[PDB]
């Protein structure tokens, strides 16, 4: 099956209104720029942000010129012309809209409450599909937690649903509207919603991971905002997930969530592999086109994991542009991100940048040794590691924010779709390294193991191992005379074929 | 609150059959031996042991002489004369009878299985407390498991229903008939259930812990069956509870149960403490009146914490009586049990013992050099430090097995009223030693805290201290932006 290729289209409501192809001061990526070739390469373009408004239905910001709107839709719907298999979607929410402080937050709790509230927004999020035409939703509300999951789970499926209703009502079974949701990519925003993976994913045709931001400014010490695998020598984190409402004993949550740990691409996949239910074919690995960086860094490990003096505060606080030769970060106003596409130019413009390799996390940083700065970002070479990992774990694909970012040539997108498809290249030697790999092993995902039946009136030993109603049981303590599963002495080791 | 002083009252089949007062080589202690005296320092005296039968209703053991019985009972509830305090309760189990693979284990789980069979079971209890003249019920199930906790809930309060609508029809409103059990006093057993102790407790005016045989011949090495607090030099265990169905984070489960910890009488009684709904009044804490024998033992640490080469099997599978002196192990043909009455005997004998003093543990113990022994038992003195737990943990009271073990003065028994009623007893500046205690923490004992009121919309920093909906959290990581029990971020630390 072929590896989906997200990519997402943002664009500003001030630049839809003011939409022009022809001056990059305005709108810098228009959508003139996706041409029929990096149409080919995509299969899903994600154009962004729509919200819910106070009346709980999905909608545009208010002050979005209508007119205007619909003409950018259109450009991008007509890119379908050069490939049978790209699906326009739509994606409701993002951090500002639906953060828990976010001006919209409120709207998404509420419109997920009752089976009334539901419905009328499931109707909503479809009949703007229709109005605009669009290909699917896709929904980031970042993120559910507590007592909105299920409210979330039961809209999820209700828009299931109607977008099935829908593709039969259109004849559309060539190329079905679609659901996906873009999901958190580390612990701690994801243990919001852990517990309930296996239905939020069972209406969805890709949950989308947000892995990249794993590291920035909020963080004492630098590091690889996207490292593939760990390195013992970069910092650790608490595993969050140990505190998801799951219900399992202090052995399971320890063995399912080993702390602290490497803040990793491998560690969300593999924490969503964990859980019982979660296909690997529908997890798409997210990846960033644009890179992190900080000042004040020492030397040494190329300003790896080092102090820093970077402001964490949003916006940027100060009017002080640090980061040399980035202008598109003066353009924006804040010197800490930079584009895939600006940070090749400062590589080309012999301004200092020494470009490093980690090995182990297999991504690139830049170092600025004259000024002590540092970049954590991706390159197509840490996307060959990517892509073979989405191949060898059989995820769905590849999710990226977002197309403006890529260079003009736009080879980030070209890379990605080559290491999937490209008959010239040959990935069966890339080497993956000896990085930290996310070892956790759940209740729900345990290994065949073979062992002796239990047998009642038997007095077991401490690390007994036996085979009792689907399991493999091993003893925590001496002297057990109760039944595996009918009591605390016993832990569920294994799966009986 | 007069504390209460519980003591069994054991008495096997064929002694009931054969009951004399007269000839202690048939009825080693009869009731007659309770003597006024001893009456008045006990609140309770429990009857052992009763049993449920195939037909799932308390019953004596078939092969009770059922007149024989009855002449017993009158005689301990005769004793009532002496002191208008005294119950006599009877106790329906123990571990022959109840274990998982004891005798009549089936029955048990049995009983409680159906509403109906609850119901039946109840009233036999009642029945059998009224037709025989005691004054409560005890249940020493060892012990249910998670998968029949409910239906032990159930029976339970169907007999705390009966009990209560008894008192009433009596008119013993100044001696309501009782409901207690005998607990687990370790946390291998006691994880079975203690996920739902506080509606286990509900029922019960109290819950006697078996805070004793925390050692045994079972044990790999030698140590103190009793210890009231931990001494580092000594075995330490798997904390059995962190893998009870409570439902807890990671977070919960480690900070209220380290491990590995020290298996101590304080641990039991703290790890009660720590789930909420369970009241310190209704705890009592076991303690025994015999010591445990260990041969095969070696030097450095006068027997404590050696390997040993005691069979661990029941019965005793020798014929080699080994415990020197103890000549009431050659009439129960078991050396690694002796009553307090028979060690004091070997202590006065001249038999090669040395009494030693744990002073983390605040236990005695025997050594004998000479021949490789270690004895681990409780004395008047130990039972200091145990009173005085029980009077500033502001437990229950005290229970203990059993009654025939004290010597014939009863001094252990005098000393546990001395400590907690003598007026002239003073233990104010009994040092309580610096033994390991447990810290664990736990939803029933958060500490009293103060912290400002949690404020929606705010974003909180990791280690912040909040107050809300009546208890004081803590963040576990940064940059949180939702509330106390609806954000998982958040510990619950203290109350108030
Ligand atoms: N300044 C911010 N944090 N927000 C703007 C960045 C958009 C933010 N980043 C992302 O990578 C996309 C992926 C899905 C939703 N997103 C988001 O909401
Ligand atoms: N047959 C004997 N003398 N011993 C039986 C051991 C009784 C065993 N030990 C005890 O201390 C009591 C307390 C409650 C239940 N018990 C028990 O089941």
């Amino acid at each position: 099956t072929r590896k989906a290729v997200i990519g997402y289209y943002f664009i500003p409501t001030n630049q839809i209104n003011n939409y022009t192809e022809t001056d990059t001061s305005v709108v810098p990526f228009p959508v003139s720029n996706i041409t029929p070739a990096k149409a080919k390469q995509l299969t899903h373009i994600n154009f962004s942000f729509l919200d819910i408004n106070s009346n709980l239905e999905c909608a545009w910001d208010p002050a979005t010129n209508d007119a205007k709107a619909r003409d950018v839709v259109n450009r991008l719907t007509a890119l379908k012309a050069h490939n049978p298999s790209l699906r326009i979607m739509f994606s409701i929410g993002g951090w500002y809209y639906s953060n828990d402080l976010g001006v919209s937050h409120a709207n998404y709790v509420n419109a997920v409450k009752t089976p009334a509230s539901r419905a009328k927004f499931a109707q909503s999020c479809v009949r703007i599909m229709k109005d605009y035409g669009f290909d699917g939703v896709d929904i980031d509300w970042e993120y559910p937690q507590a007592a909105e999951v299920d409210g979330f789970i039961a809209a999820l499926q209700e828009i299931r649903t109607l977008l099935n209703q829908q593709t039969i009502t259109d004849g559309r079974q060539a190329l079905p509207y679609q659901l996906t949701i873009a999901g958190a990519g580390g612990a701690f925003f994801l243990s919001r919603y852990y517990s309930k993976l296996a239905q939020i994913v069972a209406p969805l045709d890709y949950i989308n991971l947000m892995t990249y931001d794993l590291a920035g400014p909020w963080e004492k010490v630098t590091n690889h905002q996207a490292a593939l695998f760990g390195d013992a020598a970069g910092p650790t984190f608490y595993n969050a997930l140990r505190e998801a409402n799951l219900g399992w004993s202090w052995e399971e949550l320890t063995r399912a969530f080993p702390s602290p740990f490497s803040l990793t691409v491998d560690a969300a996949v593999q924490q969503h592999l964990m859980m019982e239910g979660v296909p690997s074919a529908k997890i798409v690995m997210g990846v960033p086109f644009y890179g992190r960086a900080f000042k004040g860094v020492s030397g040494g490990n190329g300003g790896q994991y080092s102090s820093h003096s970077t402001p964490g505060e949003d916006p940027y606080p100060s009017t002080d542009y640090w980061l040399v030769g980035c202008e598109e970060c003066v353009r924006d106003k804040d010197p800490r991100i930079a584009s895939y596409r600006q940070l090749e130019q400062m590589l080309q413009g012999n301004y200092g940048y020494q470009r490093l390799w980690n090995d182990k996390t297999k991504t690139p940083y830049l170092y600025h040794a004259q000024n002590g700065l540092f970049v954590t970002y991706d390159d197509a070479e840490s996307f060959k590691y990517k892509a073979k990992y989405i191949k060898q774990q059989q995820l769905g694909g590849v999710m990226f924010w977002h197309l403006g970012q890529d260079n003009r040539n736009g080879d980030l997108l070209a890379a990605l779709d080559r290491y999937f498809n490209a008959a010239d290249y040959d990935d069966s030697q890339l080497d993956m390294g000896t990085g930290l790999r996310y070892t956790g092993v759940g209740p729900g995902n345990l290994p065949i193991m073979t062992a002796p039946a239990y047998v009642p009136g038997t007095t077991y030993a401490q690390g007994a191992l036996v085979s009792y109603q689907g399991y493999v049981w091993q003893t925590k303590w001496g002297y057990i005379t109760s039944a595996p599963g009918s009591d605390s002495a016993w832990l569920k080791v294994g799966r009986v074929a």
